[PDB]
């Protein structure tokens, strides 16, 4: 028994600590994105939602219909480093326990979530305000719970549930019960969750980080020296997953998120095998054969003790030993039968091929927007990446576009999710990447033609290299033909590919598109099964 | 109210590894725990090794340090997360945020123990990861232990308390018996001092540990390009941009610098920073309002006791007069915290005054011309090397060679959470641009192109064609570049830096004025240019 011991505790000052592993901020904003895709959302809101007297004149709103969170899901929220995601072969995007608190916590001062699943519905209150205030330098977090149906409280102990509410009352933006069950009835389905961010941050000058004015569809940062994923939240997230399927909306409009791979000419794949991948997968099925070998041992010692023991003995005091070991054989042979399922299906992994799949296209609508782009479990880790030949002063190479999704086993991801724990595998990786970009130049062949021919036919007529292609109806209309449109319906999710059509190069698409809105008869229903967008395979 | 019944946000043992992922550059974590020694007013550090093949990677890495020690209280603040009395007004401790020596020992390796001592206790702090897998612990629990300095007699407010935590220490610590653990305690010779031993070291995917030990027998290298990414010896050099505690690597000196004093005519440029200005006017605000409010406050109660007073004015109850002096005495409390308050007010005014700029300071490594660009300081501590600025940024001769310093206060930027790059990314932009454009005017300012660029390098023995290759060993070309720099050097004994025109102590220096212990330090007069 050690309930006697000292525990690590948090303090107050540590969710600010925690926070400052963002200097991007937008990548604190993702952590709470990655949440509702990880929870299954369908579709997430980001909004805004004006409030003068709070700190930067807005609340700011992240609203899915994901699964939700019960009351013990909710606890857990505050235990720091806790994750029912960290589990061997996850392809969610959380692990570490953290995104939500380091997130928030740059954004701004507090937060306030509400969240509901099945029959309960719990509200989660993060008030820096209320710590300052009466001086507590402990971690104190309100989380009262009502049934979702009758708005009855859900509670052991009344007296703390007063507490807990009257604290969201006194300090939240939610300033009676009526108001707070106002919250709750945003989240229209059976689940889903509600994080509102309050008392943003400001810069010197008393302006939010946040400018939702100059841009009423977007969230930017308040400041081109900039790549557009770096000032706008909606170009960022159209681009944080690189199998998007989750719809995002901003301020109620929709973001046209997108695979990089399907909006670039000519792209073209290259399978790396890579050393590391195959070394440390060999290394965990090892783990489980060792693990499951043990606990056959154990099982099988068992198993001879029950035996034995059977035929050396009836007192009731010998029916209860015997008893007791009969049960302790079957325990510990379910578990060793468990340990070997768990290595099995790590020896069947192994045996898939262990490489990485660089792709490469131009970016011919901005040619000046290229490097590699480096995904990790399907999140966006760096951007923007020069690689090979695009380290030189040269056209060689320039607006080529490089896409990869690094699996867990690779590379993990630094404590805030914009950079690589292991800095000599990712300068390999960076290296390899520029191998293969150099082949990928060479596959397409453009010198044999010239560049300067190339880059004129698609609108580039300055000598300014970052600046835009010709907007004439010509140019338009030859890099339209080069990059097929796709979309993703609204009901089924599913993306879709839209022939050429010269009547739709005028326009773009609203807030919805559905499948039977599409000309091709071949996709032109929900039913008609999602085709697969497949890149031709180069080699090194 | 009383919130006891209220949920409190809690640390799980996985957290321990979520926190290390900050440090990438696995000497970052390192620094940590040297900036801790240094915080605590150390005079020396010895970073090194203990073999011990029965542990993971085959040695312990120990860091022992005779600075201030740590009480027990002092001790438990440790795992309060976020907790940090060096987080203070002018306070020039790195240490601000209450994580370091978390995040950096748990990069470093699985389990640490420490072990400090002040005054007559002396305390142990053992953070096991192996007994927490071992046994299944999802809280982080943390021994404690203190026994007194001079009798070895425990220290606790319960014995079976007491009994369980050694008892853990002996189970899972390098350390079995109470009698080796005695033996650490030991090794901190003086009355107080610090040693952290971090164990079960990470391990590459071939089972060799990250840290190098055995390449180079006094070095930490990366087993695995700038020397300060892969030597330790070189980073701890670097470190500071003032050094003074000395730094020993497996008992070896290393040879701490201050870069300015390594450098070719090296020259000063003033820089008004107005971020600068406008948050030290923002700080003063703040002190200003705190001392009004507190001077009302004591103006009423002054006011109450006088006037409580006349009206008393003729009673003889020992009643009247207690409470006359419970009023009186609440307006004296009040009264010292307005004092108080005003004293802070009035040195924030003060320091308002003085230049709000920074201090850019440019020379030319003619050692070493391919080991260029800036180091940034922040509170005196290393944050980014080897930065490239201005016309560095081009491919030219032009600035190549020039290395730059900047020291940068809080005030302007604070540090991300490994202490490895700067919070505010537009506002370190910004100095990078400014630095630049100084750097640009220190180019002119030397007028290399009076003498010609290229007839520069070849007089300092750079004979090869290619950038990268070091300059000519001969003997002529080590005289003429070493009769540029001046060599500094630091007494082994009273930590001075001296001027001259292995251990060394003042007295071995030929400058009658610097020839003793007790002679007054000589400051840098690094000359100043202007933009
Ligand atoms: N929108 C949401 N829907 C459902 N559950 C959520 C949501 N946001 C947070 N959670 C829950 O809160 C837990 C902790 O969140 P978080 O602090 O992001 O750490 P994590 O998501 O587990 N891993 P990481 O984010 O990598 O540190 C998650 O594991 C979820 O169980
Ligand atoms: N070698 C040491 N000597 C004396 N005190 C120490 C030592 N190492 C750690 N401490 C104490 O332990 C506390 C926590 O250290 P640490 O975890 O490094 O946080 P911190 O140094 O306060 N600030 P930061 O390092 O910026 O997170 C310090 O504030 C000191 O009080
Ligand atoms: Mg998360
Ligand atoms: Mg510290
Ligand atoms: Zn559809
Ligand atoms: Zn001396």
């Amino acid at each position: 028994n050690y309930s006697s011991l000292n525990r690590a505790q948090l303090t107050f000052e540590y969710l600010h600590t925690n926070s400052t592993t963002h200097e991007f901020l937008f990548g604190a904003l993702a952590e709470l994105v990655d949440n509702a895709r990880d929870a299954d959302a369908t579709r997430i809101d980001i909004y805004a939602e004006r409030r003068e007297d709070l700190r930067g004149g807005f609340m700011l709103c992240f609203l899915d219909d994901g699964a939700g969170m019960d009351p013990s899901d909710a606890a857990s929220v505050i235990q720091f480093g806790k994750s029912a995601k960290r589990t061997p072969e996850s392809t969610q995007i959380g692990q570490y326990g953290n995104g939500l608190k380091s997130g928030s916590m740059r954004i701004g001062k507090d937060f306030i979530l509400f969240t509901k699943k099945e029959d309960t519905m719990t509200c989660l209150f993060l008030s820096r305000t209320f710590h300052e205030e009466e001086g507590i330098d402990e971690v104190i977090v309100p989380l009262p719970t009502w049934n979702a149906r009758t708005r009855e409280p859900v509670t052991d102990n009344v007296e703390k549930f007063a507490i807990e509410t009257e604290l969201i009352y006194k300090y939240s933006p939610f300033r009676t019960e009526e108001e707070v069950m106002t919250q709750f009835m945003k989240i229209p389905g059976d689940s889903g969750t509600l994080v509102i961010i309050f008392n943003l941050k400001l810069m010197d000058n008393g302006e939010p980080e946040l400018d939702i004015i100059s841009n009423p569809r977007d969230i930017q940062m308040a400041e081109e020296g900039t790549k557009p994923e770096r000032r706008s939240f909606r170009a960022y997230a159209a681009v944080l997953y690189i199998d998007p399927r989750m719809r995002i909306f901003i301020h109620g409009h929709k973001v046209q998120t997108k695979r990089l791979s399907c909006c670039l000419y000519k792209p073209r794949m290259y399978k790396y095998t890579s050393s590391r991948f195959k070394t440390r997968a060999e290394q965990e099925v090892k783990k489980a054969e060792h693990v499951a070998r043990i606990a056959e041992e154990k099982a099988r010692e068992a198993e001879s003790k029950a035996r034995t023991l059977e035929v050396r003995l009836l007192t009731r005091d010998s029916r209860v030993m015997l008893r007791q070991v009969q049960n302790r054989a079957i325990t510990l042979r379910r578990e060793a039968d468990v340990k070997k399922r768990i290595k099995e299906a790590k020896q069947r992994a192994l045996k898939e091929p262990k490489e990485l799949n660089f792709v490469f296209g131009v970016n011919i609508e901005h040619r000046d927007l290229d490097g590699m782009f480096i995904y990790n479990c399907s999140r966006l880790i760096k951007m923007y990446e020069k690689v090979g030949p695009q380290l030189e002063g040269g056209m060689a190479c320039g607006g080529v576009v490089g896409v990869v999704d690094v699996p867990y086993l690779v590379l993990e991801p630094r404590h805030n999710k914009q950079d690589f724990a292991d800095a000599k595998e990712y300068r390999h990786l960076l290296r390899a990447m520029g191998e293969h970009l150099a082949q990928y130049w060479k596959d397409i062949a453009i010198a044999q033609r010239g560049i300067i021919k190339f880059w004129d036919e698609f609108g580039y007529l300055s000598a300014n290299w970052n600046q835009p292609p010709s907007s004439e109806l010509r140019y338009k209309r030859r890099r339209a033909m080069e990059i097929p449109t796709t979309i993703q319906c609204d009901l089924c999710l599913k993306w879709r590919t839209l022939p050429f059509q010269l009547s739709s190069v005028e326009k773009d698409y609203p807030d919805t598109w559905v499948c039977s809105m599409n000309p091709d008869p071949e996709q032109d229903r929900c039913e008609a099964s999602e085709q697969k967008q497949k890149v031709p395979l180069g080699t090194f």
